[PDB]
């Protein structure tokens, strides 16, 4: 009330002066407003709109699949395949015509590293003078680096070198004894210390003939001369076809180097699993027999300890004529490693004793080719970035789970693969094994192209779906194949999707509803012709999985190519306003919309929401609109988003130059404008949009994220127009959240409409019914869409008082202004005029200094500027809205076809539900197929799906892609999650790259809840707990490789002293039981760790009670060993250790800035009169968003990381680290039992474990009961249904909070039989304890209450948890109103549909 009357006066406040908005934007003009909320839809223009688009959807539907009258279906699929073979030639024929290409002869080969596997040689990691001298028989023979190697050989046979021998004494030593000794020049650190006695930091006499610069620099032109089509890859598939047996073998080979671990893991069993005394593992016998699978474990073992040792040689600095020499723990590879050039780029050469390697290659012509000197084999030298090596360090768990995954994918069991897979008698296995070895293909061919292709495939696949009506047009995808090709693995996919589209354009797949289920047979992978008969398996063929990283891309090509999508469209302007909301267009051009049918589609959604909402719904629009606006507050846009400093300056580059751009966080703006009494976003947002109109523009800076499939091109907007986009959201998201169809408002709806459309088609009409496509594709979403549209749009729904902001908004969203890397820039400064991407790269670099006038680059000017077209994250829920709006006119005029086409009584029928996210259409239409005029159903459903999207989306800028499917009856797709019939799909294999993230948390129990959440992340989409279960073995590999497991010999007595004291703070990963690994988290193994271990007798030794808080730990030194170290368990798990390689500088220089508070008892002593559900005002805002800011995790340092320079440490530190101080005397005196009350302290839902932990306590090795039939039957289940007593939430704050129980007698009483604090009393600091958790009440809020919930799909139907953990296990508004008038002038088109589609 107080605060709505504030915000409406606020409202009041703001104004809008026109003659400014029409002299800075200029297409914006109070006469444009005034037509379009004045000026009715004049129907004729209307009308003849939608009959043109009618006849144009007739006329493309005939010729595309009815390609003349009296043909055969025979004869019509036959033209099809001469049209796709033709667009196919003409695609491959503008690869062979180019500038230049590699002769076919000449070769590339994809993995650079060797082929090699090599028996296991001494231990210790140590370049030994036998290894030196051993192997001096190199025969060199001047050839490729023979000569190289055997100057380092004779120098090896000599001491000259920095570490001839390692001692792990020393480093016993050091551990146990802090001052181990003096630091050596030659050990060059970046985080935590370094030491000459952990890694070999001996120098190699330099090479004379050659200097790596310019063999790479020869290598690379060449790099740069492109790759036909028409070049050989036989030896390609040569090798993932046929190569079956030859992968699977246990000789010992190298297991060694990273099978360090397996007590661990035989501990970590133990206590899950108490009754397994036969040493009997379930999962880890899986695990270690496909590390054990020598010809591909041993193989990626090296890859991985190649990697981790060049991660940690990217920080060893060495003098530029000397290059180091290292070689692999207990292996007798040696690494002659040069970091010459510091930008990013390492180089390499291998090194195999001859002795050493043996029992295969594990395979030929696939690999970088070896040279042979006799006494060892040896390489030429590969380079490598440092983006790629964080690939090359998780190789092992990379294709552990993705082999796990593939054998789970074609039905083979995820334990015992390896077997199966090594005899492969069944196509099963042979399908598995080619994807298994095309992931290989990909990962160590780090290439946004080659992903690309992948993607590519998932049009292909989906285009064998449409219905008989329409006919397949898979070479429609051959618009978007890569401009070049630039690796043999390219070209092998290039000719696996071109033949893919020969077989689809042939037949398509043929649907059968045998059992009353429909089915697809003729499906096949897309990458080889092996046929499948599993959904799954062909949606995970495509979704080439990815990895997630926050980073700059500093590739010019890539910036290039972020720069370029804006500016293409940026051209097509039309000088001309008559389109752009000032008159109708009859044959749109590029970025026009029609004003008369955007108004007749604002129109039609008022009816529709009138019908549903009532009469009074603008005013419930009205009172939506203020909730969120009293929701916004400053603290909600006070986040972790950076933040744009280009306002005023950095325009020109001569003052630009010398200086760099740093992106502001969002804190500082939000603090600077809250420091002030301006409690929420509007408040602010009126002075704020006066300052943007004073700059005349909005400022953006451009971020290429470096990951390539997740969420790239950010587009980070300036504070003030955060502000603006931000009202504007929560305007647009309120009418858009009284909109069912819509998706991205409201996600329950997403998954309820998929699911409730089977229910309403067989309510209304009784029988089986069919479907059609989804058009989920859409051409330019963001480059394309004028914002007058969204302007007027938004002014339709709102209330009078509205309209300032919303014109506003939508005007300093016309013309904007958006800064590129300075990097960018001072390349094109000093650049050659050999620009090869010309569209952008030589037209900026005329635009900047040159002679050509650019309408977006202007001269001397360090920013691209348009008047046009929209950015990718900005306006996200407007657009959702204008989509909402398209797809409701579309569904009533699609009953119009539906009656004007087959009968005036369609009406009842034709149940057309939408599902529409921001650019992501899609429609189903059920109807009944109880006689023969179901075929004329389907040709008007064809019709119908083709004006949707082909004819009316270009009246509202709404342009559908190619990549667009039509017609698919009983398959639908949306926001990749696939509705097969009766069957739901999604593509599982996106999350299982993903779950190896190998985190630089730095906390060692957060490390842990980082894997955990990510296996959860798995289990949630799709999986099986045995998958999840293999893929956290990958899990536990990678997290003992980031402790020297393969990189120490300190790790082999951190074994001993690890099973002393199994704490996950101590860096014990807790195994998850194989069971259920999915739905117990983090959580669960420790409560079972303290329930079972003696870990709890440390905690009962160690608590905060007996024994202190962070500052009082049980060492009584801080910095336990020199490498980091803490106790602070910060109201969670304890962590024995913190690595915070992160200096915390960064986070003290954002703590001056934010000028926050310093005391911080006044959230403390004031918690009373803090609501922390919800601040009210700038001081109780600044002590939220400073709660924000010293929360752990979200700290700067937190945040900030790099992926090399943190594997540098966990190993260079982290074997040193933890050892021999703190378990030398971790706990002596020691409390055997630990208090109960205290235990439940611990795990405050200590009751929910019981009940979920009572079925999987005791169990066996496996219980496989295998099915007949194996199908989804689109069924979800709740893990946490299962509640509390208390209903009501536990937090109870003041009593007032929540009013979802009246009068709270029991309900008070429950919750302090747990908290064993007084609830009553206010909540008060001193409620019978005071710090009786901690010192922050508001820490005390945050674990004392907390509740959650999870959520899984089934395969068979739920009861209860029990049949949860056993199954999800692998079992292997009227249509009359609106009524717009349409012309059935050519009924000949339906005529040859009907009976063209009859006789076949």
């Amino acid at each position: 009330g107080k605060t709505e009357r504030e915000l409406l006066a606020m409202v009041s406040s703001i104004q809008i002066n026109w003659s400014v908005t029409e002299s800075v934007f200029p297409p914006f003009s109070r006469e444009m407003f005034d037509r379009f909320r004045s000026s009715p839809p004049d129907s004729e223009y209307i009308t003849r709109i939608v009959s043109r688009c009618l006849i144009n959807s007739q006329e493309k539907l005939i010729n595309s699949s009815f390609f003349a009258e009296g043909n055969d279906k025979a004869l019509r699929f036959s033209k099809n395949a001469e049209e796709c073979s033709l667009a196919v030639e003409r695609a491959l024929n503008q690869y062979r015509a180019e500038d230049n290409l590699r002769d076919l002869n000449d070769h590339s080969s994809t993995i650079q590293l060797p082929p090699w596997l090599s028996y296991h040689d001494v231990d210790g990691k140590d370049l030994c003078p036998l290894q030196g001298l051993d192997v001096r028989g190199d025969h060199p023979m001047c050839n490729l680096w023979r000569e190289v190697v055997t100057s380092a050989n004779l120098e090896e046979i000599e001491r000259m070198h920095d570490d001839a021998a390692a001692e792990l004494e020393f480093a016993l030593s050091g551990v146990k004894d802090r001052p181990d000794e003096r630091n050596r020049y030659h050990r060059v650190h970046l985080n935590m210390g370094s030491d000459d006695s952990v890694y070999i930091a001996a120098l190699g006499v330099n090479g004379k003939k050659h200097k790596a610069d310019t063999l790479v620099q020869q290598m690379r032109d060449r790099s740069k001369q492109p790759f036909s089509p028409d070049h050989d890859v036989d030896h390609i598939s040569e090798f993932l076809s046929a190569c079956s047996s030859d992968l699977w073998a246990t000789d010992e080979d190298l297991y060694n180097p990273l099978s360090c671990d397996k007590e661990l893991r035989l501990a970590a069993q133990r206590i899950h699993q108490p009754s397994l005394s036969e040493r009997g593992f379930n999962e880890i016998i899986t695990e270690h027999y496909k590390f054990m699978g020598s010809r591909i474990g041993s193989w990626c073992q090296m890859v991985s300890l190649i990697g981790a040792e060049l991660s940690a040689s990217v920080k060893q600095h060495v003098k530029p004529n000397y290059f180091v020499i290292k070689r692999l723990l207990g292996s007798g590879i040696f690494l002659l490693i040069k970091p010459t050039s510091s930008k990013s780029h390492i180089f390499v050469s291998f090194a195999i004793k001859r002795s050493c390697w043996a029992f295969d290659l594990s395979t030929s012509r696939v690999f970088k080719p070896y040279i042979d000197a006799g006494d060892l084999l040896v390489t030429d030298f590969v380079s490598y970035k440092l983006s790629k090596l964080t690939n090359l360090c998780k190789c092992v768990s990379l294709m552990e789970s993705s082999f796990s995954f593939w054998a789970e994918a074609f039905g083979i069991p995820s334990w015992n693969f390896v077997g199966d897979l090594f005899r492969s008698s069944d196509s099963a296995a042979m399908d598995a094994s080619y994807m298994g070895k095309l992931s290989l293909l990909t990962l160590l061919e780090d290439k946004a192209a080659t992903e690309e292709l992948q993607t590519i495939a998932r049009y292909i696949i989906m285009e064998g779906f449409v219905s008989p009506p329409e006919i397949p047009k898979p070479h429609k995808m051959t618009s978007k194949f890569p401009k070049v090709l630039r690796s043999e693995l390219q070209v092998y996919l290039l000719n696996c999707l071109c033949r893919t589209i020969q077989r689809i354009a042939g037949e398509p797949f043929i649907l059968k509803k045998k059992d009353g289920s429909i089915s697809w047979g003729g499906m096949f992978n897309p990458f080889s012709g092996r046929p499948l008969l599993d959904m799954q398996p062909l949606i995970s063929c495509c979704y080439n999985g990815y990895f997630k990283n926050k980073e700059e891309e500093t590739e010019p090509s890539s910036l290039s190519g972020m720069y370029k999508k804006i500016i293409e469209l940026e051209h097509l302007r039309p000088q001309s306003d008559a389109f752009l909301g000032y008159k109708d267009p009859e044959l749109p051009r590029m970025h026009e919309f029609s004003v008369s049918y955007l108004k007749e589609a604002c129109n039609h959604a008022k009816l529709v929401l009138r019908s549903l909402y009532g009469q009074n719904f603008m005013e419930q629009i009205d009172n939506q609109i203020i909730r969120e606006l009293s929701g916004l507050t400053l603290e909600r846009l006070a986040t972790l988003k950076a933040t744009s400093n280009f306002n005023e300056n950095w325009y020109v580059y001569k003052d630009v130059a010398d200086k760099n751009y740093t992106r502001d966080k969002l804190l500082v703006k939000m603090s600077k404008y809250a420091s002030e009494g301006k409690s929420l976003a509007i408040q602010k947002f009126e002075d704020c949009m006066r300052q943007i109109e004073s700059q005349g523009c909005m400022h953006i800076c451009l971020f290429k994220k470096q990951q390539h499939g997740g969420l790239r091109e950010i587009y980070v907007m300036g504070a003030e127009e955060r502000i603006v986009q931000s009202v504007v959201e929560t305007i647009a998201r309120s009418i858009g959240k009284f909109f069912a169809s819509d998706t991205l408002c409201n996600p329950p709806n997403k998954v309820k409409i998929p699911e409730t459309h089977g229910i309403r088609a067989r309510k209304q009409c009784k029988g089986p019914v069919w479907t059609c496509a989804t058009s989920d594709d859409a051409r330019k979403w963001n480059q394309g869409h004028f914002v007058t549209k969204f302007a007027l749009m938004l002014c339709e729904f709102t209330s009078p008082k509205w309209w300032p902001l919303i014109i506003r908004g939508c005007s300093m969203f016309t013309r904007k202004r958006m800064m590129m890397n300075l990097n960018y820039l001072k390349i094109l400064d000093g650049h050659r005029e050999l620009d090869i991407r010309d569209d952008f790269v030589m037209d900026l670099f005329k635009a900047y200094h040159g002679e050509a006038e650019v309408p977006w680059a202007f001269k001397g000017k360090t920013y691209l500027e348009t008047t046009t077209g929209m950015m990718q994250g900005i306006l996200h829920y407007t657009s959702s809205l204008l989509h909402t709006i398209h797809q409701e006119y579309i569904r009533s005029l699609s009953f119009k076809i539906f009656n004007l086409k087959v009968a005036p009584e369609m009406s009842k029928g034709l149940v057309c539900d939408m599902m529409q996210g921001s650019d992501d259409s899609s429609m189903l239409i059920s109807f009944p197929a109880d006689d023969e005029k179901v075929l004329t159903r389907c040709k008007v459903a064809a019709a119908i799906c083709f004006r949707m999207k082909k004819e009316l989306g270009v009246y509202l800028a709404i342009y559908p892609s190619e990549k667009s499917t039509a017609n698919t009856d009983f398959v639908m797709e949306y926001n990749s999650e696939f509705y097969f019939h009766t069957q739901h799909v999604r593509p599982t294999i996106r999350w299982i790259a993903a779950c190896c993230s190998l985190p630089e948390v730095e906390t060692l129990v957060a490390r842990q809840e980082e894997a955990s959440n990510l296996m959860t992340s798995v289990t949630e989409g799709g999986g099986s707990f045995s998958l999840a279960a293999m893929i956290q073995q990958a899990q536990c590999t990678l997290h003992y490789m980031l402790m020297g497991m393969g990189v120490s010999e300190l790790f082999l007595e951190y074994k001993k002293a690890v099973l002393k004291w199994n704490d996950p703070g101590l860096g014990f990963f807790l195994l998850d039981n194989p069971y259920a690994c999915g739905l117990g988290g983090f959580r669960f193994n420790l409560f079972k760790a303290i329930t079972r271990t003696d870990l709890q007798k440390l905690y009962a030794f160690f608590m905060k009670k007996v024994k202190g808080s962070a500052a009082r730990d049980w060492a009584d030194e801080d910095v336990t060993i020199p490498e980091t170290c803490s106790v602070s368990p910060g109201g969670a798990l304890i962590l024995s250790s913190s690595l915070k390689w992160g200096s915390r500088k960064k986070f003290q220089k954002l703590r001056d800035r934010l000028n926050i508070p310093e005391n911080w008892i006044e959230l403390i002593n004031e918690n009373p009169e803090v609501l922390y559900r919800a601040p009210r005002t700038g001081p109780e805002i600044l002590l939220r968003i400073a709660e924000k800011v010293h929360s752990p995790g979200v700290v700067s340092s937190l945040s900030s990381g790099n992926a090399v320079c943190k594997v540098m440490a966990s190993a260079v530190y982290f074997l040193s680290a933890t050892i021999f101080e703190d378990t030398g005397r971790p706990e002596f005196n020691f409390l055997e039992d630990s208090k109960y009350s205290l235990l439940q302290k611990m795990a405050a839902y200590s009751g929910f474990h019981g009940f979920n932990d009572m079925e999987p306590e005791d169990i066996l090795f496996l219980f496989p009961n295998i099915e007949e039939l194996e199908s989804l039957d689109s069924i979800v289940y709740n893990k946490g249904e299962i509640d509390i007593i208390p209903r009501v939430n536990i937090r109870d704050a003041t009593q007032t909070r929540v009013t979802i129980f009246n009068e709270q007698k029991t309900l008070r009483t429950s919750p302090e039989k747990l908290v064993s604090d007084k609830w009553f009393g206010t909540q008060k600091s001193r409620i019978g304890k005071t710090t009786f958790l901690a010192e922050w009440e508001k820490l005390k809020k945050i674990v004392k209450w907390l509740e959650d919930t999870p959520e899984a799909t089934l395969a068979h139907t739920p009861l209860n948890n029990h049949i949860q953990v056993r199954n999800f296990f692998a079992r292997m508004y009227d249509a009359l109103m609106d009524l717009m008038i349409e012309d059935a002038k050519n009924n000949a088109f339906s005529h040859v549909v009907d009976c063209i589609e009859l006789d076949v």
